[PDB]
């Protein structure tokens, strides 16, 4: 089964295989999603082990299957619950256009249902398709997802709430404006206040960051800054370690996309101080994460590195100092 940090191809030859051959089986044995499960928790390699197992799904025809069986009552839940751990980008990409609908309406009653692991599935699923486009993010809005993931902010799970405010978050980043407006319409704001003040620091950094995203566009600024979750910014990056927080969350995997942090890189030139100091505190998290994993110039393929000089520059010490290091981990 798994072991730990070792130099070992032949489990991902093994468990790919195993998984391949299982899904051949088409005209339950759902042990595939508990193989997944345990792939990504590998403690070092645990990435690379899950792409590969997913892309092996993917290629298998996996992934056509669980669309397909994911609108029959007896198999849902089953299927669904393999499909928010294998939302990978090609994943993601697949999904997105060959049934969307499906996925979202699944998701959409996993979500509605008491279960709990059922809400978690559904709000996870949701959370990773707001990481497309604008277009799939309007579409996603339109068949109910931010209604799902709104109600569920509303939830005790600390899964789901962590779902909930990276699906806010990465819908602040992918939507534009006309999304933002329908966003704040549904009086979002509202219901990412419960949530920046959770003590969990996952979700008090990823609901300030949906706040943060969402202030610096010009036209929702004020009702933005109505919720009065920004005033919990600055103690926050003043008192918690960017290296440490990588380490605890978007550390074992190779931090956010490029796309993610090419969304992010205009909040860095906001009016707001706090959201700049949000922003600078993320983009020198993942300057340490990229330098590790030596994909630093993405930085400069998204023209990040102009925003964060100006940003070094600028007298606000909080943000002077996390731009400026981040800058030194790039080059
Ligand atoms: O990136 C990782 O190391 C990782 C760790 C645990 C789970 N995953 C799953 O891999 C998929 C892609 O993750 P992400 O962050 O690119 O949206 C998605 O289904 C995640 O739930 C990915």
């Amino acid at each position: 089964a798994g072991s730990g940090q070792q130099e070992i191809e032949q489990t991902i030859n093994k468990y790919s295989n195993m998984l391949t051959s299982i899904v051949s089986s088409l005209q339950y044995l759902e042990k595939i999603n508990e193989v997944i499960r345990r792939a990504w928790a590998v403690p070092t390699h645990g990435h690379e082990l899950g792409y590969s197992l997913c892309n092996s799904l993917r290629q298998s025809g996996g992934l056509d299957l669980l669309m397909k069986n994911c609108v029959k009552p007896d198999l849902q839940f089953s299927s669904a619950q393999l499909l928010e751990q294998c939302l990978t980008t090609e994943n993601r990409k697949h999904v997105v256009d060959n049934g969307l609908d499906k996925v979202v309406n699944v998701a959409c009653v996993c979500t509605k249902n008491s279960n709990m692991e059922h809400s978690r599935v559904g709000t996870g699923i949701l959370e990773h398709l707001f990481k497309h486009s604008e277009g799939t993010c309007s579409d996603v809005i339109r068949l109910g997802g931010l209604d799902a993931v709104l109600f569920e902010c509303r939830t005790s799970d600390l899964e789901t709430l962590r779902h909930c405010a990276s699906a806010l978050a990465n819908l602040s980043l992918y939507g534009g404006a006309e999304n933002q407006e329908e966003m704040i319409l549904r009086k979002v704001p509202m219901w990412l206040f419960p949530l920046a003040f959770h003590n969990d620091d996952n979700i008090k950094y990823y609901a300030c960051l949906a706040i943060a995203v969402l202030v610096a566009n010009k036209e929702i600024e004020a009702e933005v800054l109505k919720s009065g979750c920004l005033d919990l910014v600055e103690p926050f990056v003043t008192s918690h370690d960017p290296s440490a927080f990588a380490r605890s969350n978007l550390a074992h995997a190779h931090g956010q996309s490029k796309h993610w942090l090419k969304r992010l890189v205009p909040v860095l030139s906001s009016n707001r101080e706090e959201a700049r100091n949000l922003a600078a505190f993320h983009f020198c998290m993942e300057a340490g994460i990229k330098r590790e994993q030596g994909n630093t110039d993405i930085f400069r393929e998204i023209n990040a590195i102009e925003a964060l000089k100006n940003v070094a520059s600028c007298p606000n010490a909080i943000a002077s100092k996390f731009a400026a290091q981040a800058l030194r981990l790039i080059g």
